[PDB]
């Protein structure tokens, strides 16, 4: 079908490409460097930064936490305005960046009026934001804002909080943990069958990218927890997982996104990681609806296993069960049990659903509370 495609972030690509950076950036700026809980401080990625801008006006705001405080932001707006800041760096991952965005935006927000109302309008009423870019540490117009105070998390988007750059230096990701490498695997996975096991449509360029970052993560998201200095397999990875990301392979296509909004309710509930969430809710929701989605499953099953042999019930169900072990196998378990979640929880988790609107989910809005509660029984 139709779409407005639109990907203005400029990529620096590789080892040492923070090389890159400094000339990306006006040499007369008044740089604020953005970052979270210090982590990159110890791994000596922040000190590469610093080195790569040095001679320029640099100044810094840490502090960004997991679900960035509406809070905290306005602090950094504070210090950007206050210190006439002209330039935005976020250093880290997609919690950096996110907060990062709000700031930009917010700061050229009219002087009174309060910036809350980029949240309320999903960033749609965002005319300019301070330039800005980034340097991450994982993969990740596009912000998920918390105010905490109350315990709020919404999202924006705004063709002027993209960052400029990004830099995507595989090296920095030989630091993370396996628990964080097979998360961000798993997460990658998730967010390209979420835009691709939906419904045929012909939309061949669509279904071949996104079968090709399922097929580069199957082969080389396991080697990244085995050999996690080996700069190809690293590389494959962040680059698989920013295109699982990134807006060329949900262009024109049907997006279903239920297994996040089912998953984010046994975060917010149990704290189980985002990537957890979406190991348990997926092959459960993929074998309740294998109806709707009964193509792309067959589809999925020829192009990413290499299933072709039995019925189309057998090609599916061996499928799921390959998508299931493949999670499992990352060391990220598929059942609310192997979290020791026995299920009494459902009725609460579909109450908090129908709190959320969360009620017609899926690319057919036909996942309504009582199809909810039979994914996550399932589940179990
Ligand atoms: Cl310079
Ligand atoms: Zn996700």
């Amino acid at each position: 079908n139709n779409f407005n495609l639109h990907t203005p972030t400029r990529i620096l690509f590789g080892k040492g490409a923070i090389a890159g950076l400094r000339e990306q950036i006006p040499h007369d700026a008044r740089v604020l460097i953005t970052y979270g809980g210090g982590s990159v401080k110890k791994t000596g990625v922040l000190d590469q930064v610093l080195d790569a801008l040095k001679g320029m006006d640099v100044l810094e705001f840490g502090g960004i936490e997991p679900n960035p405080a509406y809070e905290t932001l306005m602090n950094a707006v504070k210090l950007v305005r206050e210190q006439k800041v002209t330039f935005l760096l976020a250093v880290g991952g997609g919690s950096v960046l996110d907060g990062t965005k709000f700031i930009a935006a917010a700061a050229n927000y009219p002087e009174n009026i309060d910036p809350w109302h980029i949240l309320q309008t999903g960033g749609k009423e965002i005319k300019s934001a301070i330039p800005m870019g980034c340097v991450l540490t994982l993969p990740a117009a596009g912000a998920v804002i918390s105010r905490k105070t109350t315990g709020d998390k919404q999202a924006f988007h705004s063709a002027h909080v993209q960052p400029v750059f990004a830099v995507l230096d595989p090296v920095y990701t030989y630091t993370l943990p396996p628990r964080q490498v097979a998360n961000g695997v798993v997460d990658a996975f998730v967010h390209t069958v979420e835009q691709y096991v939906t419904k045929p449509v012909d939309a061949k360029i669509q279904d071949r990218f996104a079968e090709g970052i399922l097929l580069t993560l199957i082969e080389d998201g396991p080697k990244a927890l085995k050999e996690p200095e080996n700069y190809d397999v690293r590389a494959n990875v962040m680059w698989a997982a920013t295109q699982a990301e990134n807006g060329l392979i949900g262009a024109g296509v049907p997006q279903d996104w239920a297994t996040h909004m089912l998953g984010h309710e046994l975060t917010a509930m149990h704290g189980l990681d985002h990537a957890q969430t979406l190991a348990i809710v997926l092959p459960a929701l993929w074998n309740e609806k294998r109806d709707t989605k009964r193509a792309k499953l067959l589809q999925y099953a020829e192009r990413v296993w290499n299933i072709t042999e039995g019925s189309d019930d057998e090609r599916i169900d061996a499928a799921i069960a390959a998508t299931r072990n493949f999670f499992e196998q990352l060391g990220v378990p598929t059942h609310l049990s192997d979290y020791g979640l026995d299920g009494s929880s459902i009725p609460a988790l579909l109450k908090k659903l129908e709190e959320h609107g969360m009620t017609q989910l899926g690319e057919n809005h036909d996942i309504t509370l009582d199809v909810s509660r039979r994914i996550y029984e399932a589940a179990r």
